[PDB]
DNA sequence: TGCGCCCCCTGCTGGTCCT
DNA sequence: AGGACCAGCAGGGGGCGCA
């Protein structure tokens, strides 16, 4: 006689299996406790694995690197790297990918809608894996011991963000201000030029012909020959 | 019950692609 | 260039078909 699941469609061979079954699935009482952490599992293969995250041990080594894991299906996956067998395809696009995992990834990024994005919380800026806000978040905004000075100035900044910010603020930005007028330069030789055409200043010019003089006598003597109010052929 | 077998999930990594 | 992108890749853990 088959041994049948009271809540749902299951049958098993052995009592023991049913049992485990209904730990499983129904009950979810596990018995067997871990000595240092708080892991329960329903069978103490579990728990023998589990301890062996614990103790490090790794027993099973890759016959062509160093790479040593504490399961047996971790040696089957890590074999991948070395073959490039590629099991996965993807049913849409019919890509090739190397995890199961990796290809739930792909099909969710690249073929659903309404796909929940992740903001900076320092930063507007929208990242779609959760893992690349991170690194966005370790390589932008995380502090950093030795300032990276400015390519453009002298001022010194401990976060990339703020430096590539600042930096990106000099864009069409004339760095010579010219204090006699408001001409403002930016190749730092017409600015030596335009400070040469101040030199020549004078002030005083004539209402009646083109010509500029520095000294009033020297207008009223030029004014008094060339545009003379009352003067008589 | 033991255990292999496969599937979960998670998150960092290093080359690729888009602006 | 530069950074998001995208697959690669390894960690811990679940259920059960077979012995
Ligand atoms: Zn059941
Ligand atoms: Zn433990
Ligand atoms: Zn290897
Ligand atoms: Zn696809
Ligand atoms: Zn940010
Ligand atoms: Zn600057
Ligand atoms: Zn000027
Ligand atoms: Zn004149």
């Amino acid at each position: 006689r088959p041994h049948k699941c009271p809540d749902c469609d299951m049958a098993f061979v052995t009592s023991g299996e049913l049992v485990r079954h209904r730990r499983y699935k129904h009950t979810h009482e596990k018995p067997f406790k871990c000595s240092m952490c708080d892991y329960a599992s329903v069978e103490v293969s579990k728990l023998k694995r589990h301890i062996r995250s614990h103790t490090g041990e790794r027993p099973f080594q890759c016959s062509l690197c160093s790479y040593a894991s504490r399961d047996t299906y971790k040696l089957k996956r890590h074999m991948r790297t070395h073959s490039g067998e590629k099991p996965y395809e993807c049913y849409i696009c019919h890509a090739r990918f190397t995890q199961s995992g990796t290809m739930k990834m792909h099909i969710l990024q690249k073929h659903t809608e309404n796909v929940a994005k992740f903001h900076c919380p320092h930063c507007d800026t929208v990242i779609a894996r959760k893992s690349d806000l991170g690194v966005h978040l370790r390589k932008q905004h995380s502090y950093i011991e030795q300032g990276k000075k400015c390519r453009y100035c002298d001022a010194v900044f401990h976060e990339r963000y703020a430096l590539i910010q600042h930096q990106k603020s000099h864009k069409n930005e004339k760095r010579f201000k010219c204090d006699q007028c408001d001409y403002a330069c930016r190749q730092e030789r017409h600015m030596i030029m335009h400070k040469r055409t101040h030199t020549g200043e004078k002030p005083y010019a004539c209402s009646h012909c083109d010509k500029t003089f520095r000294q009033k006598q020297l207008l009223d003597m030029h004014f008094k020959r060339y545009h003379d109010p009352n003067f008589v052929p």
